[PDB]
């Protein structure tokens, strides 16, 4: 499944239909993905991940790109799930940066690469090649968002939260020059916000 | 401020009074700090941090030691407060590793003129903290403060969640050989637990 | 304000995209309003209510029809806003039943001079609402407003969560013969579901 | 089990250790039961209830005394639990007022009476007598709080959240003249608050 698909013909929810920090009132266009919807989808991703990767010890390799919300939410749901397991399930949580990756002894384990927004295919291919050099049991990729960029064909993640158009989105785990971290929803930024918070 | 102090005489809560994953029933002695209490205390820490460091650009330096929970919850509460601000205030989140040798998403040069908050789950060695602070201060931060969820008696952080006795606790953000990640409460491990999950 | 409008053409979300209790897998067609979206919308309703009725004593008259969820969530968000108020503002919560004939914790005389908010999960008959409002207004309330989570097309509430087509939905606060209470999302029941849980 | 016992020698947490609405700063003495702790305990009560009453269809008879939080939280945890059941579990939620009770066909079902704070024994005995006239499969009582009043020996609930001293507590589900509903913790009121919010 390509996840929740949001077509190019979808502008997003009018801002007055949701609760948005007052200080961002003119800095956004529409709410594209309400926070609660992100949670609901992520809860399902957690289930899909455990079903396909519960076979061996899982190592969650979270690619740090500025945010932490998606990693925390996905992992929180995963843990809540393993909480009901009849047997104690060990799990490893690592955070890396990207290219060059920053003692990876993930040998004989199921590696789950986690990203907020999937990057180019060449970057993803390179990361997959690097990880496979450690002889993991398996390697899967989960991304909250996948953008349909007009450029080359992007990577196809194993677990996808939402497939969205090529829009400049902020919020949840997508800051803009360190602004919008307090915005819980994924929203489209306005020209006003773009200028106001430009580096 | 020592934070919530838990005396050495404090036995803790009996396991039967709380919801604990069945697969850990024999691996724990009792509940020391219920998840809910951790959350409530962390929400106050958020307010204290914002009271002293709010209104300006805060850079949260989270020292990775295997857990993410405390960082996530503290940051979530901080962001919830930042939302009601009349003016949009930027905030930087950076998960770094120690050994001097800091692995961050950007040079420490960006710390100049900012309010730096170092966050940790627990501070074992005080010397390592004294060193990190010295390094940070070399870049002329506006201010530098330290927040720690726990402090084991026998460095004094600016913001402390709980001060507990020197006991072997696990849960919330203190995994044991990658076990207990699914345990939301901070509890004292049992002899059975230590041996069972020993590396 | 019609609130979030869901067109008659809107098919809804496929069941495989969300977390649904396994015992309901064959009892539903699809997810119409994800729990998270309901929460986000309700949080905005809270703000709208406080914007127009805040600052004064609000009496929330919740019309019991079998569910409590919507009342609880709306009230929780309202209370969360009331907390930041510089002055303490009292608020009364009263769960009443209709048939005229109102069963409340206190006489309607206490409604005099107060801001009355009637809350419902869904308004089936508009006449019953017109009658209730007439009764309430007889006690000279400062104002009287109505909030409803859902409005089925073919009375216009002051605060509406979602406007959906005339379909048989269950979940969140719409049980079916005491079934679906554990279903957090609002979904369309299936033919299998209707027969299986029929009274 | 008598639940979480809080002795008469316990004054409660200093207010500056937790997050309290600013407008109640001088209106309270101490935080007696942090909100998060109430949740954790209630989660366990939900488990205890299902284990002993999961045998037959359960009817939750919530005694309205002004609040709704405990009913909502207990029922939310119960539902989250029945969510993982291999078979669909039907459940009925009713709200009554008290004495005289306000079509009780709870025949052949397990009745769970729910209260925030257990009332006198004669009142509880009377309610139990009234309910048993409908020939229910069983009748159990759950109360968030039980106060050790100096008067006659109170009733002994089947499920008890916390057993507390005879202190004037407010918050969570215990309003005082409609104030403190926005206070999430159970706290001891001050003489200042008592006078300020007196009817």
């Amino acid at each position: 499944s390509p996840g929740v698909v949001i077509s190019d013909d979808e502008p997003g929810y009018d801002l007055d239909l949701f609760c948005i920090p007052n200080h961002y009132a003119e800095d956004l266009e529409r709410v594209f993905i309400p926070h609660g919807l992100i949670m609901d989808r992520t809860e399902r991703l957690a289930r899909d991940v455990m079903k396909e990767m519960g076979g061996h010890h899982i190592v969650a390799l979270c690619v740090l790109k500025g945010g932490y919300k998606f990693f925390a939410d996905l992992l929180d749901y995963i843990k809540a799930l393993n909480r009901n397991s009849d047997r104690s399930i060990p799990m490893t949580v690592d955070f890396i940066r990207l290219i060059k990756v920053i003692l990876s002894t993930l040998t004989g384990k199921n590696v789950l690469i986690v990203e907020d927004i999937i990057d180019t295919g060449k970057t993803m291919q390179t990361l997959l090649s690097l990880v496979r050099q450690y002889n993991p049991k398996m390697v899967k990729v989960a991304s909250l968002l996948v953008k349909r960029t007009p450029r080359s064909v992007g990577y196809k993640p194993d677990f996808v939260g939402f497939e969205i158009p090529d829009k400049f989105v902020v919020g949840y785990a997508l800051d803009y020059n360190e602004y919008f971290r307090d915005l819980n929803h994924v929203c489209v930024i306005s020209e006003t916000g773009k200028a106001k918070y430009k580096a």
